[PDB]
């Protein structure tokens, strides 16, 4: 079908990118609620990223699952591209976090949850290393979690340490964010960029002392140095820390 801009009534701002501006807005036609966002061919350029783009637009256009998020159609003009993408009313897992500092074991459990089988179908299809840092997870309308994605604490050992990665790091991702939620900041934080290599190299973390067993267990699978060493999903999924917590209507 072909978009643009005048379909379109253009809403209240929710974000200001590296490239460009998302915005909520409406087609004009249904009514229908979504969320636009607005690139300049300009930036794109000097950043030479219309490549980045094009193929993860492409990839994104495919994709159908209930919590990735949705990119429904693309249009441009004179000097900028927009993009009609899924609007998530509930916003960033980010904010949520600044929020209520740390999440709880269910809240955690569950989001791990529809990561993993995001994260899955997403491989099914052949499609790796996803961004999932919290600023990278939206909520739906029933907190339903969500991801769109297009530094570093959330890179593994093999990638930082210029080595060999494949759906594994996928894994590791899934063990920084299950940390992070629990404890409130990502496991390997530090104040410089060279800290943080080292501290991801030699995985050296630590718990605090109000993180259950289950979690510490589980996370520790998924923070192992060797790729190979971590479970899979449908394993965690299986984990018991998830089963015993894991809300899942
Ligand atoms: O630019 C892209 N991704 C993307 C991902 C999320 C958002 N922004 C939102 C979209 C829908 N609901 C949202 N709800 C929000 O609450 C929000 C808050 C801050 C920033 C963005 C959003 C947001 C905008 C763009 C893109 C590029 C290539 C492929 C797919 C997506």
């Amino acid at each position: 079908r072909q978009w643009a801009l005048e379909d379109f009534e253009i809403g209240r701002p929710l974000g200001k990118g590296k490239f460009g501006n998302v915005y909520l807005a409406r087609e004009k036609q249904s009514k229908f609620i979504l969320a636009l966002k607005v690139l300049f061919k300009a930036q794109l350029e000097k950043a030479g990223v219309e490549h980045q783009l094009r193929r993860e637009v492409e990839i994104q256009s495919h994709l159908r699952h209930p919590n990735i998020l949705r990119l429904y159609g693309y249009f441009h003009d004179a000097t900028r591209v927009y993009l009609i993408l899924e609007y998530a009313p509930l916003g960033t897992v980010y904010r949520e976090l600044q929020k209520l500092s740390k999440f709880d074991e269910q809240r955690t459990a569950t989001y791990i949850t529809e990561l993993a089988n995001a994260l899955s179908y997403c491989h099914s299809k052949r499609v790796i290393h996803r961004d999932i840092k919290p600023e990278n997870l939206l909520l739906g309308s029933a907190g339903e979690l969500k991801i769109a994605d297009f530094t570093l604490d959330y890179l593994p050992p093999e990638m930082i340490e210029g080595r060999m990665h494949d759906e594994k790091v996928d894994l590791w991702s899934l063990g920084v964010l299950c940390y992070e939620f629990l404890v409130g900041k990502p496991p390997f934080e530090a104040n410089t960029y060279q800290e943080t290599y080292k501290r991801i190299s030699r995985v050296e973390f630590t718990f605090p002392d109000f993180v259950t067993e289950g979690a510490r267990d589980l996370i520790s699978r998924l923070l192992k140095h060797n790729p190979s060493q971590r479970p899979m999903l449908r394993e965690v999924l299986e984990h018991p820390w998830i089963t015993a917590n894991s809300s899942k209507p």
